[PDB]
């Protein structure tokens, strides 16, 4: 795989000097060619879907790994959308004249070669390819074993487009082979790859030597204060849970203040049965919600630290804001945390004392997305504290360097 | 070390919840105490320098270890200047209003617990402690073998100041034992320290990166190349080179390879040989420049292959003749450590191309490579020079020790 890495390095060197207009024309060209050769992609997708169905995968997984012609049309659409974004490469961050007559400035530059790992997601292939092409970063894709044929066809089409536009063919590469030893090798190219996006986390945590920007699992907690409007809080909770539960930013643990719980829990159950989410409630929550129409069961200790990714929820009663903060600190994964309240001091304390990647006040937790934050598109959501945090846009894939201009200046 | 880490975390929470006035008070008291207790620090440093010289320490190494009253006043002034800096905690990076009506913004926050493993140097401890206190982080320091008594005195003074100010005693901690097993255990303890800063040579960096479970901002070694173009002033280039090399050769931002164009090599090489002979710099010249530098007064010797990829840390320089700007760029890319690179030229196009095509942490045009320092770059003080690409790069100031957090405010806003 050394040859592939050296090809990616050369491609990054060539791409770092490109112009914004050339990148936009390239993006439009690849979108056009993807639209043109839709039938070839669809045939491979149908074959892969038939193979997966023969393997016994569920209907939901089969739909997820499938691709309709409408889906590829949408892929062309968001590629064209990223074509219209603002290029952050070369932009000046800050600068000034020093005391010794030296003019300093900081300039944004491409991060180099980016290796991303995913599984059973066909659209993310084209999405990450376009996003790295816009920034001028050579990308190495880890296509899933399930959809190897579709990913191979897509990367072949993109490479054909790049050759048509004259760009080096090594800008975008993919490893179709599903061998785990190759995965370890990719996890152990420090000198070549400069940054890794794992979209599984434990494996790279143990083995990786390249700096890793993790995505991580997300258990988002919502705290309900004693003074709040019942109907609006219920609507916010329903939007946070009912709409697309499979997303990693959905709420999982709901914290209800002790004082308001007596009134909140009955209406919560009344709306909850209509929404139809199972309530893994605590002991006191069980006692209060037993009369409720919504189905409710006891909660186990390990359920608080794991995301259901389904129509399930956890109900816990806390004494006050300090108890909720302690619980969030102990069990939270630092992904998203929101508070519904009508007190200014409580909101200020919650904002100051919580160290999540995104804190909301009287808002849903479903806004932790690249599109909602106005970043155009995102590659992943980072829960670490280094480099980018939260949704990662274009500027998250660029580093900076210092440039100093003088006239034979010497330090004194 | 588990109790050390838990104390660090407990102190870090309160430090992140503190205000700017208290941190400024702590820093001012630290500076005043350091000025008051100069005699003990000076005596300890003198004893340590004498002991190290008794073990045949290098002159540059001794100079790095040596601390004068002027240097103590300088570190006190640096502490005060850091105290005068604006607090980067709570500052807003950007914000706006979304379509859905969600007022969004980004705010700076402390990183948490910071571990640092530095070389044998007395001032780096004070600067690291001051920066971590100003930023609201808790710091665990592991010093070198030589700086034992000076580091003990400095950490005692800092802890006394923290106790006097009423801040939690776990904010700043240091490990006295020079055993490397403790270093390995610090490396393996992840859930407690949030970021590790190693300062040293290749061996330490390799050791941590082999057994690291924490994010690491490598200090890295410095091989700084200076490229001389065809059209350039000989005297000014010689002065810049002399300033880059002669002044403090023990640093990590000192030029180690001199790239000379063929066209200018006819005239630049002789005069250079005269200049370095004044400074006693030994010239490790390539085969092409060996004939030209043979008649020069300065001592000249052939250069081995591995010399291009290692730091001399002495009064030595590598002289190589390159064909053009592209050859120099290729050589810098192949053998450079991405620390600092400078070009001396009188052509605009060459300077622009060199700035564009060189992906180093610092690029200079008609300037020395000795400017790659936290103080010179306008920052109050530096914790380390980062040669990596993730998070901070180049000198690391106050903003390099902070992360950010998104905050959104709305009136029960719902995503559609
Ligand atoms: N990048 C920067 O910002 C920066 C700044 C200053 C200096 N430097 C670099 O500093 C280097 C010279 O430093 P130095 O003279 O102190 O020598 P060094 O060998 O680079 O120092 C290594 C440091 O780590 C410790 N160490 C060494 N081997 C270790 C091991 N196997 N496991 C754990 N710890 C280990 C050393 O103390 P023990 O030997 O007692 O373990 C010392 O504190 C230069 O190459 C220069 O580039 C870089």
């Amino acid at each position: 795989l050394e040859q592939m890495g050296i090809a990616a390095k050369q491609a990054s060197y060539k791409l770092a000097q490109l112009s914004s207009r050339e990148k936009n024309r390239v993006l439009e060209k690849i979108a056009d060619e993807l639209e043109a050769q839709s039938e070839i992609i669809l045939n491979a997708n149908a074959q892969d879907v038939a193979d997966a169905r023969a393997n016994g995968l569920s209907e939901a997984m089969l739909d997820r790994l499938a691709l309709t012609p409408a889906r590829l049309k949408g892929i062309a659409d968001d590629v064209r959308q990223v074509c219209n974004l603002a290029d952050p490469v070369g932009q000046v961050i800050d600068g000034g004249v020093l005391d010794s007559g030296l003019r300093l400035e900081r300039r944004r530059v491409p991060l180099g070669v980016i290796g991303v790992i995913y599984e059973a997601r066909p659209n993310v292939t084209v999405d990450v390819a376009s996003l790295c092409l816009k920034t001028g970063n050579a990308v190495i894709l880890r296509g899933g074993k399930e959809t190897c044929r579709t990913n191979a066809a897509t990367v072949a089409v993109i490479q054909d487009a790049l050759k048509s536009c004259g760009l080096p063919a090594g800008a975008v590469q993919a490893i179709d082979n599903p061998d785990r030893a190759l995965v370890s090798e990719m996890l152990r190219m420090d000198k070549y790859i400069d940054m890794l996006i794992p979209r599984l986390h434990k494996l790279c945590r143990e083995q990786s030597t390249i700096p890793v920007i993790t995505g991580g699992i997300g258990v988002c907690h919502i705290y309900v204060d004693e003074s709040v409007e019942i109907a609006e809080a219920l609507k916010v909770i329903v939007n946070a849970k009912t709409q697309r539960p499979s997303t990693c930013n959905t709420v999982e643990t709901l914290l209800v203040n002790k004082n308001i719980a007596d009134s909140f829990l009955p209406a919560l159950s009344k709306q909850m049965a209509e929404s139809g989410v199972t309530l893994h409630a605590d002991a006191a929550a069980l006692a209060q919600l037993q009369a409720g129409p919504a189905k409710v069961v006891a909660v186990k200790a390990e359920e608080y630290d794991d995301e259901f990714l389904s129509l399930d929820l956890n109900v816990k009663i806390v004494s006050d804001l300090d108890d909720a903060i302690a619980h969030i600190r102990e069990h939270g994964t630092q992904h998203s945390d929101a508070i519904l309240t009508r007190d200014m001091r409580n909101a200020q304390r919650f904002v100051n004392e919580v160290d999540s990647s995104a804190v909301y006040v009287n808002a849903s937790t479903r806004f932790t997305d690249g599109g909602q934050f106005g970043l155009g598109a995102e590659v992943a959501v980072s829960t670490q504290k280094l480099h980018a945090r939260g949704p990662m846009g274009l500027e998250a894939l660029t580093t900076y360097k210092w440039i100093g201009i003088g006239d034979y200046t010497i330090r004194a």
